[PDB]
């Protein structure tokens, strides 16, 4: 009975192999079959290579050992090495053109989700060369889902040594039995086998993944698409920025280069980005997802005024103040999305670029008051309801599990009717005590949410809709600017509040507007369709923003 | 009795003035005296300038508009505008020539100091050119130096207005009797001086400062060399990282760029490298300051195994995996020097580059047991007191004020022995129980110190002195390696227990090896010499780490 999954990188985990190159090079070059294949082997376990496979010297100082095994191994051959010959140079491309092998990193990401410990056992380097980030990064790609990761060059032993897999099965906790192993050279998986292990010969991964599957019990193969990687709340960075002596702002903080704030709604957390956080850190950025005032382990005041946008957009630049970052690309979703549009039209200077999810630019009226205004709509007759203090937070607060499981729902989910919710004297009067857990969330997630708003519930979250006239006043001061900083407007085809129709007239004040469109996509975006989102925002950050 | 100064920007503050720019472009152009001047300025209040400065529009919104006047301006000049004409680049290069006036800045720095507040009063415009970058950047620099900074186009009011004027004395909170305001332009210092306001007519810098030191009786010009600015721990973002169950890492960070992370001694703190974390970022790096394990606001396990150099090691790994970053730059000092190049010698891959401050790289002695190596130097005897679980515990943490004040001394302060310590019983034997204030800190400075310390004692921190065995063992594993990735060595003079003798032979483990020398330069290199410090650190950086 199985319960641990072991794989090698090259050949299983990453592709082309490494290997693979020696005999292309041999081939390519019209070498005698076989011969730098012969100098990267020489001497065995005494030899230069296994000296490096083991940590005793580092890929710079075994260079020069290989170069010299492949003038000897000419001498025997009778033949000459042509003039340009770098060994650096074919270990250099080699390792560059070595990507991960999405089908088999698929197939341990499901074996781990099923219960499984997952591991790499790897013959590998320590790699200094000047072009070592590389490897640095995809090794750190791979490595952050399994549960351990065995280089050879770290723990001192080499496959097909025995004792690397007692070590093996040591750091696993299992026995042999419970043990599949998967690698492509068959010398390495020899020594498993003796022990009892199951083993894979890896050749092509659809054979490979074939052998996984029957002999596990588990579908791997023709799987439907998974979802992107999440995020464990207490595995990332956590960081705390003083804005002002009453308020401190809460962000998670992942990845390096150019800064993307992410901005969410109401009611929401920096979870809400779970699905795009490592996406956009994996795509060359270094993410800030905000705890927005009011939220989680953010600052709430119980103040009105504390809310009002040009007090929201102040504190925003604040923090950009206080972490040392003289821009950031603003990305926001809901309420976070005005917020975006409206740092765009007051410090352009501090904005890299905007994108808005949901959330269209509408300019202020100003020959209509705001109430009028949402007298025009009936979809936002929910925000009159929001207007007097502690009626909303106390439907809301009242059972906090009932709150997220009513509103995070799919499109075609809904328990809800966002219509005369004034008139019903509710948004849960027409909905179950006991809402059905929807799709898009597992029950694990809605309790992060409930865990959160236990802090400070929802008064500083509703805020954000009791200043309307302030904010009104202030975004007529902007009425004769344009936004003309690289921009993006993300509609969802179901978002029946924040409708696609309302983003019509945007080209008139963002004249270079750039367009994203999601199909089948309700309110809850990040969540409802998490990889066409990452798709549709590295696109454009990769086009706009680096 | 004067208490605030007000600065403008252009042509006070940064240098050379934007408006300038346009008198030169004219005699460089060989047009009209004043023609590009007329255009600027085109329909006073009512004219586009006067919409710019105010924010209601944009400076690209703006740039067609001032061409349109250059065109009507050459209609009555009867003169013609050449080819091959762009506003836009004219005032791309004013704007990337116009620098900080550092004797400017210097003397409202030490205005502040004196318990001065200060501010910044420009008129200004809403950046949205695709090169507003290189602007945000110095008004990020600016701007955290002074008390407010009161921008035209955010306040809607402009200089000469006299709204403006009433609108910074609020601000400021203070009589116009109080104020000493200095301007380039004299009809903007004219409403000031109205309401009894202090004026300069800021012409050259000297003269400004000369009239500036003699109508506030504080020393401005001709002053000695100041330190580089400093952190203030409550105006910092503060990172939280867990790397296992039981151990957590925090962090200070600031800037955007290559990662730094910064690697403090014994018995340190983050707060060691106040005076590197703001040149470092404003250098263009994203500098990380850590408290490393045992120390601060980090995790302090009580365990002595705890704090074995292959555990900090693999720990920082992880903290980098947790933060998403597949490299950083590693700095350390003393205990941070030695666990950075062990960081260089087994993750070369995680390591950008490498920097240590007198703590040299000295490879283990296979034929020498630790202890007997520890018997070869007279300096090194402190490390035996420090052997015995509780004895140096119980007299570092008896009185902390003592224990840092004794610490933390220049060269030639020192009231303590490093000889015999074991002998005499103690390192504060020979000692004060009321030391004097070094020249190095403030009294504020060894209060914060006392208060990291007070959490959880110096158990931890003796911790990395009690591994020698294990320490030794796992070094052997690298004796065959060399550290070929780009390093950096800084050597203190004064230094009597690093000294800089015990980094000579160096080259024959790190041929590559860059080096630094700091003279008249005790133990605490970052606190002792900040200025040089940080000239050796970015110059490196810039050359071997970017
Ligand atoms: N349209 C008004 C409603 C609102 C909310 C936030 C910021 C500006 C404005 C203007
Ligand atoms: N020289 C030994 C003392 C020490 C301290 C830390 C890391 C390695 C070693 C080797």
């Amino acid at each position: 009975t199985l319960r641990a999954a072991v794989f090698d990188l090259d050949g299983v985990l990453a592709l082309p192999a490494v290997f693979g190159v020696l005999g292309r090079t041999e081939e390519a070059l019209a070498l005698p079959r076989g011969l730098l294949n012969d100098a990267f082997q020489k001497g065995g376990p005494e030899g230069a290579t296994t000296r490096l496979m083991k940590g005793e010297i580092t890929l710079s100082q075994w260079i020069p050992l290989m170069e010299e095994n492949c003038r000897k191994c000419s001498e025997t051959a009778k033949v000459c090495l042509p003039k340009n010959f770098s060994i650096k140079e074919i270990f250099d491309k080699a390792i560059s053109a070595r990507k991960i092998n999405r089908p088999m990193l698929q197939a341990a990401l499901m074996l781990r989700k099923k219960g499984f410990t997952t591991a790499i056992l790897t013959n590998t380097w320590l790699d200094d060369r000047a072009e070592r980030d590389g490897l640095a990064q995809l090794m750190c790609e791979l490595k952050m889902h399994f549960d351990f990761l065995i280089e050879s060059c770290q723990v001192g032993m080499v496959k097909p040594e025995p004792q690397i897999y007692k070590f093996l099965l040591d750091t696993l906790k299992a026995s042999p039995s419970e043990v599949v192993f998967l690698d492509d050279i068959g010398a390495n998986l020899k020594p498993a086998r003796d022990l009892g292990m199951v083993t894979i010969l890896v050749q092509d991964t659809d054979t490979a993944l074939k052998e996984l599957e029957k002999v596990t019990g588990i579908q791997l193969l023709n799987t439907p698409a998974p979802l992107p990687t999440s995020c464990n709340p207490s595995d990332m960075s956590h960081g705390y920025v003083t804005v002002k002596p009453r308020v401190r702002l809460h962000f998670v903080e992942l990845g390096s280069g150019p800064a993307v704030c992410l901005c969410h709604g109401f009611p929401e957390s920096w979870y809400s980005w779970r699905y795009q956080i490592p996406a956009l850190a994996q795509a060359g950025y270094r993410v800030l997802a905000m705890d927005m005032k009011g939220y989680g382990e953010s600052s709430a005041p119980p103040e009105i005024e504390e809310y009002c946008m040009e007090v929201l957009c102040k504190e925003m630049v604040t923090f950009l103040d206080k972490l040392g970052l003289s821009q950031a690309v603003f990305i926001g979703h809901d309420w976070g999305g005005m917020l975006v549009w409206y740092m765009a039209l007051f410090y352009p200077e501090r904005v890299r670029a905007v994108a808005s999810l949901n959330t269209p630019f509408i300019p202020a009226n100003p020959n209509m008051s705001p109430l009028e205004s949402i007298k025009a709509n009936p979809v936002f007759d929910y925000q009159l309801y929001f207007q007097e203090p502690g009626v909303a937070e106390a439907e809301l607060e009242q059972n906090l599990s009932r709150t997220f499981k009513s509103l995070f729902r799919a499109s075609d989910e809904s328990v809800l009717s966002m219509h005369k919710v004034c008139e019903a004297g509710g948004l849960f009067v027409n909905s179950p005590e006991e809402p059905s857990l929807s799709r898009m969330v597992t029950e694990e997630e809605i309790q992060f949410y409930v865990q959160q708003f236990k802090k400070s519930g929802f008064r500083g979250p509703l805020n954000w809709y009791r200043n309307m006239e302030r904010n009104w006043k202030w975004a007529c001061k902007s009425l004769g600017r344009k936004i003309l900083i690289p921009a993006l407007m993300v509609t969802a085809e179901k978002d029946f509040v924040l409708v696609p129709q309302m983003s019509q007239h945007m080209e008139d004040w963002i004249p270079h507007l750039k367009r994203g469109h999601i199909e089948d996509c309700g309110h809850w975006t990040q969540m409802d369709k998490p990889t066409e989102v990452n798709q549709i925002l590295i696109k454009w950050l990769d086009s706009d923003a680096r």
